C-alpha cells in the first residue's frame, strides 16, 4: 500500500506464502481447518524469523573475523514490546508479508495483535535499553544486550471497581518464537560461602551454585543486514542439588526463583535479598561470558588490551556489582595485582544515572552483602579505603568530605552506596539530559565532580524512529517521505527540511488528516476492546507514564475538576471539547499511587455521566499501559502532558514520542522538555510553572500549601469537593489521604504550579479553535524532533565514552 | 547394510540430507564449524519428526471420519526410552538415514547415543505401557496414551563407594523434539473445596484450580502409516493465582509441583498427598478430554452410547479415581440418574492388576480424601453401600464377607481400598500371566470372583518385537529374515518356522556368531564408558530388574559366593568362566535394597582382585539400569536370571526380552516363566525351586531358616563370611541387617531354594561346555517366543475386553 513499507515483488510473496504453509504444517502441526489466528501469527513469526538467521550468523561471523571493540550493555530491564512488525520493518518485509498474508486470506494487522509484549521492564529505563539496542544495530556496533529472562514481566493491570488489580504476566505461555535457548553455554554462578586466605591470596569457598542458562534473541539493524544479540540469563538448579528425595527435587525451585519475576518498582529502591541475587546473577554470568569471549578471540593472558576490546555500560546502579566482580576475577582468579586490575576495571566500565530522587538510590545493607557475597564486600571495603586516601590527599583536613564521599554509609544499619561505587570504578558518568547532568555536578555528586571533573558527561536520551514513527505511525511516515524521501528514518535530523513546508497548504491538510485518522482508529479501538465511547472531534489530552507523585497526575486531576466546575457554573457557554486520557501502572506496594488511580476513575464516574456536560468533557483511565498500548495512543494524541515538578524527571522519553507523532506539549522546564523547547522554539511549546531555581527558593522559605488554598477560590472548591465526598458519595472520606498529603506533606508542590498550569491550558484550548495554526505549530515540532533520535544518543556514547566509530554501511545479504 | 532396515534409495537420501542441513541452519542456528554431535542429533531428530506429521494428521483425520470406538490407556507411567531409532524403524527410514548421515560424514550410531531416555516409569508396569502403545498403533487401534509429563523421571543412579546415589533426571534440559505443546487445549482441575447440597443435587464449591496443559507425542505403528497420540499433562498455575505481589508469583510453583517428579517406588505404596494429587490430576484432565471428544464427534446428549464409543483401561489402581470421577461428571454435571451413570461407568472401565504383594496395594486414608476430594469420598461411600447390598443379597447372613469385601477398611485410620473400588466399577479385571490370574481368583480377590466370576480374565504380558528385537538386535533379526522373511516382525508366531533349522549347521553357526558379536560389542561398551574389563569368552550371567527382596538378587549373591569359595578350595580345577552382571535401581527409601547393592559391589571388590580367580569369575554391578541400557545388555546375555520366589512376580517382562534375544533362562515357576517353559518345553529351560504349592506348605509348617543353615555346610560358610567381615574388612558388621533378615525374617525364603538353585547352575555350566548343544537349545527358545509379543496381548485386550477388531491394513501414505 505505502512506499516506506518496502517492495511486494512476485518472487518474495510466493516464497513467503510457501514457508508460511510449511511452518503451519510441520512446525505447528495444524491445517487450515483447525488453525486459529494464534496459529496464523506463529506461522508468520516463524517465517519472518527464518529471514534473520542467515544475517544473524554472518553478523556474528563478521565480528569474529574483524574482532572489533565489543559493547556490553548491562541492564536488568529490556522493555522490548512486540517483535514481529519491528522485524518486518527493519528487514523491508512489511509489504511483502502484507501481500502474502492477504493472498492467503488473512489480515496481517489482526495477526500482529496476537503477539504478547515482551514486558521485561517497568518504564523509561527499560524502554531506553530497547531503543538503544535497535540504534546500536542500526549503527553497525558490535553490541550485546545482557539481562535476565524473567518468566513473568511487568504485571497486567486490571481495573476493578476503579482499583488496580495485578495479575501475572505469563508472556511465555504459548512460547516465544524469537528466542533461541543455548543450554550448551550454561555457566555457574556462586552465592554465600566464606572467604579463605592463603599464600596465593583469597579464595571464595563453600558456595552455593546456581546455573545461568542463556537465551539469545536477534536484534536487527535498520536495513543494513546487521543482526546483533540480546542474551538473557535464566536460572537453573544444578543436578546434584540437595542430592528426602522428592523434597530435594522440589526444592530446585528455590534456585530457579532468581529469574522468575521482574520487580515492579519504577524509580524506587527495595532492599530485598531476591533482588540482590538477581543483580549478582546477571553480573556474574555476563562477566564470565565477556571474559571467555575476550580470551577466545583473533587478538589474544594480556589484560592490558581488555579495555581496548571491551566496553561495559551500566544502565543505572542495578549491575553495579560488575565493578567488584571484575576486580574479583582479575585479582583472585587471574592473579593480576590490585593496581593493574583496577586500572583495567575503570577503563572498562561506565555508569549512566537515571534519577536524583533519594528513594530511588540503591543502598544495600552491609549484613546482606556479608552473607550473600562475602568476597565482594571485602573488595568494596578495599576500593573504598584506596578511594578515600585519594580524597584525603586532594582535600587535606576536609573530614566531612570523607564521610560524604564514602561508599560505606554509617548509621544504625551500615549500607553500601552503589552510586558512589559506580563513580569510583567508572571512567565515565553521564546523566540523561542536559539539566539532569548539571544537577548531578551541582548537587548530589558535587564532591565527586570536584575530585574528577573529567568523568562527568551528558548524553541526552533518545527514542528509536523505527518503532516510534515508521512502525506505529505509517501514515505520517508516508506523507513525510513523499516530500523529503526515506533517508530520514536512519538520519532524523533531515526532518528539518519539513520547515519549508510549514506554509504548504497540501502538507498542512495531510498532517491534520493523518492525526484525524489516528484519532478515529483509536476511538474505534476503545469501543471494540473496552466498550467505551469517545468523541473523536475533541482534543485528545493524554498523560501516559508510570503513576508517581513526582509525575504529578494529581495536577492533571485538578485541572480536569476545574474544567468540570466551570462547565457546571456556566453550562451554556462554549468550551473546546476534550477527551482527557490518563494511563499508567502503579507499583503494587505504592499506596498513594493506587489512590490516584482511584481518584481518576472516581472523577470519570461523575464527569462522564453528567448530562449537562454532554460530549464536552470525558475522563478515561487507560488500563494496562505498556509498549504496544503506547504505539496506539501516542499517534492519536493532540496534547502531551509532561508536568513533573522541575528537577525531578531526569529526562523522560515519552515526551519525545509525542513530539515525533504530532502532539503539542504542555510541560514544565524539566528533563528533556528544556531541550525540546530549545529545538522547536519556546513559542511552539506550552511551558508553564516553576523553574528549578523557583523550587529551591520555595524550599528555603518553606512550602506552605495553605497559602494557595486561601488565595485561590477555584482550588479551595476542589479541595472541599474531595473532602466532603463529592467524588465518593458512598464513602465520603475515601480521599482523606490525598487531601492530607496535598495540604501538609506535598514534596512535589502540586498547588504551587496550579494557577500557571490552568492559565496555560486555556492558551492550549484557544489555539485548538484555530486548526490551521495548531497544525502549523505541530509541523514546527515534528520538524525539530531530530535530535531526540537514539541514533544521535548512541553515536555520542560510541564516540565520547566507548571509543568506537558508528557505521551506516551494509553487510552483504 | 542389512535387509530389515529398509531401502536407501537415491531420491530419499538426497531429500534427507537437505532437510538435515535446513534444520541445522534454521532450527538450531548452527553451522558445521561449531556443531557438536548433540547439534547433529537434533538436526536428525527434527528431520525424522517431519516424516511423522503428515501421517499423524491424517491418522487423526481418519479417526474423525470413521469415528471408531476409542481406547484410552490411563497410566501414571510410560517408560518410553529413546524415540529416534524406534521412529526410523517403524517408518522404514533406518538405512536411508544411515546413508544420508554417512554421506554428511557422520556416524548415526554415535548420534543415537546422545538422546536422553524418556524415563517416565519405574520398571515393568511403565515399560508395559510403552510396548502397549507401539502394539496398539501397529494393530490399527484408535488408541490414546494418557499420563503425566514429569519434569524429572526416574533418578539417574550413581554408584559411590559401592553405594547408590540418586541424582535428578533432568531429561528436558536440551529440549524434547518429539513433543508438541498444546496450550490451547488446557483444562482446569479442581482440588479441596466443600460439598453443597441443593434441589439440583450436590455441588462442589470453593475449590482450588490447577491448570492441566497437554503435550502430544506421536506413536508410530510398524510400517502401516498409523500414528497415534500419547498425551501427557503438565501442571500450570492459573494467572489469578494468589493474586505481597512477589511471593504470590513465586507460590505459583506450589501448583506446578504436581507434575514435577515421578515417584520412584517399584511395587510399593506410599500414602503421600502429592502422589494423590498426581493421580487425580491425570484422571480429571483425561476424563474431560475424553468427554469433550465424545460430544464433538460424527456420532453425537446420549450417554447410552458412551461405552460403545469409549473404553478406559486402568493400568493398576493408580488411575482408580476415574471411576468416582466419571460418576461425578455424569451425576453432578450431566444430571443422569445414579443407576444409569453406574451402568455406563462399569461398561466403560476395565482394570489390570500388576501385583499380589500387600505392601504394593493402594489404601488411601479417608482423611486425605476428605480434605482433597470431598465429593469423591461421598460417591465412594455410596458406591460401597450399593455394592455391599448386592453382597448381602447374594450371600445372606455372611457378615465376615461384608467386611472383607468393603471398599472402606476399618481400623485406627480408615482407608479406601482402591483395588476393591476398581473391581466393583469395572466390567473386566485381568491379571498379567495365567498363574497370576489364578492366584487372584483363589486368594486376594476370591470373594469378588465368587460374586462376579464373569469379570475375571487373564491377559499374559508381552513385549514389542520392534524395540526388543529389530532395534536392539539387528544382527539376529537379519539372520532370521534370511531364512523366513520379514513378516515375523508384526506376526511373531512365525518364528516357529525356525524349529526346522535347529539341526542346520549354518544357522547354528550364525546364531552363535551374532551372540559373540553382541558380547564383544557390550564388553567394548563397558571399557569405553565405565573403564571395566571383562572376558568376552565367559558365560554372561545377567540379572537386570528393580532391586527388590522378592526378586531375590540375594539368592544370586549366594551362588556367586559359592562359586568363589569352591574356586578358592580347588584352585587348579577347571570351571566354566562367568561374568556375573547384576543391575537395577533401588527406591531411595528402601534400606534393604540399598544394602543388597552394597553387598554386590563388596563381593566384586573381593572376587575381581583375587589373583587365584583370574579371569574365571567377575562380578559387575551394572550402574544406572534403564531402557537404553537394557537394549544393550539383553542381546549380549547367555543366562537370564528370573529367580523370584514362586507366586511373587505377577508376570515379569524382562524374562521375555531375554528369551527373544538368545539367552537361556534359569528360573522358578513364577509369573510368565511358567508359560515360557510351556512354550519351549521344560527340557529347554532351567527350572528349579519351590512351586507355589511348596511355598504354601512351608508357610503352614512355618519357615525356619536355621534348619538350612545347620544342614548345608556351604551355606553356613557364606553366612559366617558375611557376619565376620570377610566382604567388609574395614567395617566387619556392615552386613548384620542382611544376615539377620536371612536368618530370622525372610519373607521370601532365600535359603529354601539355595540347594536346588546351585545344583541347577551346575547343569547350566555343563551345557555351556558344549557350544553346539547350548546354541540348539537357544534356537528352541527363540523359535517359541512368539506368544510373548504384545501384539498378541493387545489383540486379546481388543477382542475380549474392549470389543474392537485389530487391523493390519495400511493407511495411504
Ligand atoms: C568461543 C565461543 C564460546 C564457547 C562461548 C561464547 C561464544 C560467543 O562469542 O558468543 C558463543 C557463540 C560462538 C560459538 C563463539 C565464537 C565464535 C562463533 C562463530 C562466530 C564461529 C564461526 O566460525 C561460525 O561460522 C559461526 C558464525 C556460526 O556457527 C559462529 C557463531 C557462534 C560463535 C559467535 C563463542
Ligand atoms: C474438537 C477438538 C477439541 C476442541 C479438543 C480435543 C481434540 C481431539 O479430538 O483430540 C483436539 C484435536 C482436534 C482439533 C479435535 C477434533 C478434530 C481435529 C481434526 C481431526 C479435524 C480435521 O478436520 C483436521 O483436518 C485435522 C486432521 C488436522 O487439523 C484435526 C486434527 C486435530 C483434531 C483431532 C478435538
Amino acid at each position: 500500500q505505502i512506499s516506506v513499507r518496502g517492495l511486494a515483488g512476485v518472487e518474495n510473496v510466493t516464497e513467503l506464502k510457501k514457508n508460511f504453509n510449511r511452518h503451519l504444517h510441520f512446525t505447528l502441526v495444524k491445517d487450515r481447518n483447525v488453525a486459529t489466528p494464534r496459529d496464523y501469527y506463529f506461522a508468520l513469526a516463524h517465517t519472518v524469523r527464518d529471514h534473520l538467521v542467515g544475517r544473524w550468523i554472518r553478523t556474528q561471523q563478521h565480528y569474529y573475523e574483524k574482532d572489533p571493540k565489543r559493547i556490553y550493555y548491562l541492564s536488568l530491564e529490556f522493555y522490548m514490546g512486540r517483535t514481529l512488525q519491528n522485524t518486518m520493518v527493519n528487514l523491508a518485509l512489511e509489504n511483502a508479508c502484507d501481500e502474502a498474508t492477504y493472498q492467503l486470506g488473512l489480515d496481517m494487522e489482526e495477526l500482529e495483535e496476537i503477539e504478547e509484549d515482551a514486558g521485561l521492564g517497568n518504564g523509561g529505563l527499560g524502554r531506553l535499553a530497547a531503543c538503544f539496542l535497535d540504534s546500536m544495530a542500526t549503527l553497525g556496533l558490535a553490541a550485546y544486550g545482557y539481562g535476565i529472562r524473567y518468566e513473568f514481566g511487568i504485571f497486567n493491570q486490571k481495573i476493578c471497581g476503579g482499583w488496580q488489580m495485578e495479575e501475572a504476566d505469563d508472556w511465555l505461555r504459548y512460547g516465544n518464537p524469537w528466542e533461541k535457548a543455548r543450554p550448551e553455554f550454561t555457566l555457574p554462578v556462586h552465592f554465600y560461602g566464606r572467604v579463605e586466605h592463603t599464600s596465593q591470596g583469597a579464595k571464595w569457598v563453600d558456595t552455593q551454585v546456581v546455573l545461568a542458562m542463556p537465551y539469545d534473541t536477534p536484534v536487527p539493524g535498520y536495513r543494513n543486514n546487521v543482526v546483533n544479540t540480546m542474551r538473557l540469563w535464566s536460572a537453573k538448579a544444578p543436578n546434584d542439588f540437595n542430592l528426602g528425595y522428592i523434597q530435594a527435587v522440589l526444592d530446585r525451585n528455590l534456585a530457579e526463583n532468581i529469574s522468575r519475576v521482574l520487580y515492579p518498582n519504577d524509580n524506587f529502591f527495595e532492599g530485598k535479598e531476591l533482588r540482590l541475587k538477581q543483580e549478582y546473577f546477571v553480573v556474574a554470568a555476563t562477566l564470565q561470558d565477556i571474559i571467555r569471549r575476550f580470551k577466545s578471540s583473533k587478538f589474544g593472558t594480556n589484560f592490558d588490551a581488555f579495555p581496548d576490546k571491551v566496553a561495559i555500560q551500566l544502565n543505572d546502579t542495578h549491575p553495579s556489582l560488575a565493578i567488584p566482580e571484575l576486580m574479583r576475577v582479575l585479582v583472585d582468579l587471574e592473579r593480576l595485582d590490585w593496581d593493574k586490575a583496577w586500572e583495567v576495571t575503570v577503563k572498562t566500565c561506565a555508569y549512566t544515572n537515571h534519577t536524583v530522587l533519594p528513594e530511588a538510590l540503591e543502598r544495600w545493607p552491609v549484613h546482606l552483602l556479608e552473607t550473600l557475597l562475602p568476597r565482594h564486600l571485602q573488595i568494596i571495603y578495599e576500593i573504598n579505603q584506596r578511594f578515600l586516601n585519594r580524597v584525603a590527599a586532594a582535600f587535606p583536613g576536609d573530614v566531612d568530605r570523607l564521610r560524604r564521599m564514602s561508599l560505606v554509609e554509617e548509621g544504625a544499619v551500615k549500607r553500601i552506596n552503589m552510586a558512589h561505587l559506580c563513580i569510583a570504578g567508572s571512567h565515565a558518568v553521564n546523566g540523561v539530559a542536559r539539566i539532569h547532568s548539571e544537577i548531578l555536578k551541582k548537587t548530589i555528586f558535587k564532591d565527586f565532580y570536584e575530585l574528577e571533573p573529567h568523568k562527568f558527561q551528558n548524553k541526552t536520551n533518545g527514542i528509536t524512529p523505527r518503532r516510534w514513527l515508521v512502525l506505529c505511525n505509517p501514515g505520517l511516515a508516508e506523507i513525510i517521505a513523499e516530500r523529503i524521501g526515506e533517508e530520514y528514518i536512519s538520519d532524523l535530523d533531515q526532518l528539518r527540511k519539513l520547515l519549508s513546508y510549514v506554509d504548504d497548504e497540501a502538507f498542512i491538510r495531510d498532517v491534520a488528516k493523518v492525526k484525524q485518522e489516528n484519532k478515529l482508529k483509536f476511538a474505534a479501538y476503545l469501543e471494540r476492546e473496552y466498550k467505551v465511547h469517545i468523541n473523536p472531534n475533541s482534543l485528545f489530552d493524554v498523560q501516559v507514564k508510570r503513576i508517581h507523585e513526582y509525575k504529578r497526575q494529581l495536577l492533571n486531576c485538578l485541572h480536569v475538576i476545574t474544567l468540570y466546575n466551570r462547565i457546571k457554573k456556566e453550562p451554556n457557554k462554549f468550551v473546546v471539547p476534550r477527551t482527557v486520557m490518563i494511563g499508567g501502572k502503579a507499583a503494587p506496594g505504592y499506596h498513594m499511587a493506587k489512590m490516584i488511580i482511584k481518584l481518576i476513575t472516581a472523577i470519570g464516574d461523575v464527569v462522564n455521566h453528567d448530562p449537562v456536560v454532554g460530549d464536552r468533557l470525558r475522563v478515561i483511565f487507560l488500563e494496562n499501559y505498556r509498549v504496544s498500548l503506547a504505539e496506539k495512543v501516542i499517534p492519536a494524541a493532540d496534547l502531551s502532558e509532561q508536568i513533573s515538578t522541575a528537577g525531578t524527571e531526569a529526562s523522560g522519553t515519552g515526551n519525545m514520542k509525542f513530539m515525533l507523532n504530532g502532539a503539542l506539549t504542555i510541560g514544565t522546564m524539566d528533563g528533556a522538555n528544556v531541550e525540546m523547547a530549545e529545538e522547536a522554539g519556546e513559542e511552539n511549546f506550552f511551558i508553564f510553572g516553576m523553574r528549578v531555581e523557583d523550587v529551591d527558593r520555595l524550599d528555603q522559605r518553606g512550602y506552605n500549601a495553605q497559602e494557595y488554598y486561601d488565595r485561590i477560590p477555584e482550588l479551595r472548591q476542589i479541595i472541599e469537593q474531595l473532602s466532603s465526598g463529592f467524588f465518593s458519595p458512598k464513602q465520603p472520606d475515601l480521599f482523606k489521604d490525598i487531601v492530607n498529603m496535598l495540604m501538609h506533606h506535598d514534596r512535589f508542590k502540586v498547588f504551587a504550579d496550579y494557577e500557571e498550569y490552568v492559565k496555560c491550558q486555556e492558551r492550549v484550548s484557544a489555539l485548538y479553535k484555530n486548526p490551521r495554526e495548531w497544525t502549523r505549530m505541530v509541523i514546527r515540532n515534528i520538524a525539530t524532533s531530530g535530535k531526540f533520535s537514539s541514533d544521535r544518543t548512541i553515536a555520542q556514547y560510541a564516540r565520547e565514552i566507548w571509543g568506537v566509530e558508528p557505521s551506516r554501511q551494509r553487510l552483504p545479504a
